[PDB]
């Protein structure tokens, strides 16, 4: 609201103000490649934890 | 009061004095205007703030 100011002759109507601001979404990926028979040639497990 | 000063002869009559000061009312005022149909068709509640 505007600031009080000294009461003269008659009221003097003012304005205020509003504002606006947006943000977009985006999209993100990342992807591996194991082949099937390392993945299925594996007893050690080395390759297990890629989850 | 008179400081009190060493008497030797006759008594002089001081005077003293008195003081005055006054501040006066002033009058403010703040006045916004907003349309009725800026008002009503506000669905988002920019303008519920105002009061």
């Amino acid at each position: 609201f505007p600031t009080l100011k000294e009461w003269v002759g008659k009221r003097t109507i003012q304005q205020m103000e509003a504002h606006g601001y947006s943000i977009a979404n985006k999209t993100f990926e990342g992807t591996v490649g194991i082949s099937r028979d390392d993945f299925e040639d594996d007893n050690l497990g080395i390759y297990a934890p890629i989850f």
